[PDB]
C-alpha cells in the first residue's frame, strides 16, 4: 500500500537547509522535509499547473493589516519531527534578522541579503500569532511566504545547530523526515505519520543521483528506479512504448544561461561578454538538441510576471558581424577561455556547449570545456565562463532581474559585474512604485541595460521531462 519510492535525479544540494538549498535540485527533496504558511493553488483561475490564488497551509488563516504588515494565524500542535510544537516564536525566527536578513545573516545564507523582502523583525502577539513585517512597503509579502523561502524552521534547534550543520540533519514539519545525506549521492526521507496534513503515501523516499541521462532512462526501465527526472523531449518515445512507463514535459518559469566571473580582467567589460553573446544561434540549438520544444524568450521577460510581462518586446539579439567586430576591440589575445559545466546538471548542457564553442570559434574565441563531476566545482579564481540558471519565482519581475541581476545580488557581489548607475537606480525605483505604465517601462529599460552589458547570456526555458512507473500515483520531484 505504501511503497519505498527510488527516484533517479540528475543532482542532490550541497546542503538541506532550505535557502542554501535553492537550486534546481534542491527544492524536490527540501519541500517533502518543510512547510510553508501559505501554499499556491497551481490550479486556480483555470491555470494548467502555473496558478497563484493562495490557499492555508501552516498558517490556518492571515490578514494584510496596512502596506507594511500581515498578520498569521497559525495551525495548533503541528510538530517538528523530533517532537517540539510549531509556535509563532518558529515562524518568527524564520523571517528574523539573525536568521535571515541582517548583516551575519548574510554571511551564511546568501540569499537573505538578495532574495529576502525588505523585513523589519516579526512580531509575535501569542502563541499562534506572528506579524510579518517590512520597513518599506511591499504587496508580495503573502506570495513571499508560499516560495522557497518561505520554508519554516525550528527555532530552537536550528539556532543552537547554526545554519551549517542544521543543513546536514534537518528538522521540519513536512510529510518527509529526514534519514540520511551524503554529499554528491542521495538523500533518504522517511514517512511522517505525525505530520498535521494528509498522510504520507509512500513509507520512504531516496533520491538517487545518476549523472547520465541514459543511465536514468535505463534505471527506469529495469525497475531500478521509480521515476527519473531532468530528461530531454529525444528520451519520450523510447520510454512511452514500454506500456508500464510514461512521460511528462511542460515549460518551466526558468532560463537556461551561461555566465562570467567578471572579477576576471577578460571578463571585467562588456565587450567580450557581448560579443559572446551576439554569437549565439538560439533557434539551431533547439533544433538540434530540443526538437523544438524548448522556447526562447523575448529577453529577461516572462508571462508569470504579469503587469511586468511585455507580450510585443523584441527578440534577443544575434549577430555575428558585430560579434567579430567586438572580439577585435576588446583586444583578446586568443588566451583559451574555460566554460565550467558540472556534466548535464542541466539537461543538455555538455552538447549545447559544444555547439556553442563552434558558434565561438567562428568569430575568432578559443572557448575550452571544463566538465567536472560533483563536487569539482571550481573556486572562484578558476572560473571564467559557466553555465546558469534562474527560476522565475514571483508574479513579479523583481525576481530574477533585481534579485540576482540587482546591487544586493551575487552578480555584481560575488561575481563582479560593474552595472551602469541607471541600471541599479531603476533597481531601486520598481522595488518603490505599484503596477503602472511607468513601472512597465523601468523594467524594459532594466532588460534593454542587461542586453547591451551582457552580465549573463539567456539561451531558452527547457522543455522539462521527467518519466515515472505509471502505478506510482505520486511523485515528490516538484514540477
Ligand atoms: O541553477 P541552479 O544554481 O541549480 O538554481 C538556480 C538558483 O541558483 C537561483 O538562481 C534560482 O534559480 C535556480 O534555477
Amino acid at each position: 500500500e505504501r511503497r519505498a519510492l527510488k527516484i533517479g535525479v540528475n543532482g542532490i544540494p550541497v546542503t538541506l537547509e532550505p535557502i542554501n538549498a535553492i537550486s534546481n535540485v534542491g527544492p524536490r527533496i527540501v519541500n517533502q522535509i518543510f512547510d510553508t504558511l501559505v501554499v499556491r493553488d497551481f490550479f486556480s483561475n483555470g491555470a494548467p499547473g502555473n496558478g497563484i490564488n493562495l490557499m492555508p497551509s501552516l498558517a490556518e488563516s492571515w490578514e494584510r493589516i496596512d502596506d507594511k504588515s500581515v498578520r498569521f494565524k497559525l495551525r495548533q500542535k503541528v510538530m517538528f519531527h523530533d517532537g517540539v510544537e510549531m509556535t509563532a516564536d518558529d515562524v518568527a525566527y524564520t523571517f528574523s534578522s539573525e536568521r535571515l536578513w541582517g548583516p551575519d545573516a548574510i554571511k551564511v545564507i546568501p540569499l537573505g541579503g538578495s532574495y529576502a523582502l525588505d523585513f523589519d523583525e516579526p512580531v509575535v502577539e501569542d502563541k499562534y500569532t506572528v506579524v510579518i513585517r517590512t520597513k518599506t512597503p511591499t504587496p508580495l509579502t503573502e506570495s513571499y511566504m508560499a516560495s522557497w523561502m518561505g520554508r519554516i524552521v525550528p527555532k530552537a534547534y536550528y539556532k543552537t545547530l547554526g545554519t551549517a550543520a542544521f543543513g546536514n540533519k534537518p528538522v521540519g514539519t513536512g510529510p518527509y523526515k529526514f534519514v540520511e545525506f551524503v554529499a554528491n549521492d542521495r538523500v533518504v526521507i522517511e514517512a511522517n505519520d505525525a505530520y498535521w496534513g494528509l498522510k504520507p503515501t509512500a513509507s520512504k523516499i531516496t533520491y538517487q543521483l545518476v549523472a547520465e541521462p541514459a543511465t536514468r532512462v535505463a534505471g527506469l526501465i529495469s525497475g531500478e528506479y521509480d521515476i527519473v527526472t531532468t530528461l530531454t523531449p529525444d528520451d519520450m518515445a523510447l520510454i512511452n512504448s514500454y506500456p508500464d512507463l510514461e512521460t511528462r514535459g511542460n515549460i518551466v518559469e526558468n532560463f537556461h544561461m551561461f555566465t562570467f566571473n567578471m572579477n576576471q580582467p577578460v571578463f571585467q567589460s562588456k565587450p567580450l561578454r557581448r560579443a559572446l553573446a551576439l554569437a549565439v544561434n538560439r533557434p539551431l540549438i533547439v533544433q538540434s538538441l530540443w526538437m523544438n520544444k524548448a522556447t526562447i524568450p523575448n529577453g529577461f521577460n516572462f508571462p508569470n510576471y504579469g503587469k511586468t510581462f511585455d507580450p510585443n518586446r523584441r527578440a534577443m539579439e544575434y549577430n555575428i558581424e558585430e560579434a567579430k567586430r567586438l572580439v577585435k576591440e576588446s583586444g583578446y589575445d586568443g588566451t583559451p577561455i574555460t566554460y565550467h559545466t558540472m556534466g548535464n546538471y542541466y539537461a543538455n548542457a555538455v552538447p549545447a556547449l559544444m555547439m556553442m564553442i563552434e558558434m565561438w570559434k567562428q568569430i575568432g574565441v578559443t572557448v575550452v570545456p571544463k566538465v567536472y563531476a560533483p563536487g569539482g566545482a571550481p573556486k572562484d579564481q578558476d572560473s571564467y565562463m559557466r553555465n546558469w540558471s534562474n527560476g522565475q519565482w514571483m508574479t513579479d519581475a523583481w525576481a530574477t532581474m533585481i534579485c540576482e541581476f540587482g546591487p544586493k545580488g551575487q552578480v555584481q557581489k560575488r561575481w563582479g559585474w560593474k552595472a551602469p548607475a541607471e541600471f541599479n537606480d531603476l533597481c531601486t525605483k520598481v522595488s518603490q512604485i505599484p503596477d503602472s505604465k511607468e513601472r512597465f517601462d523601468a523594467f524594459n529599460r532594466l532588460r534593454d541595460i542587461f542586453e547591451e552589458e551582457a552580465p549573463a547570456v539567456i539561451l531558452y526555458q527547457p522543455f522539462d521531462v521527467y518519466a515515472a512507473r505509471k502505478d506510482v500515483h505520486w511523485r515528490p520531484i516538484s514540477f
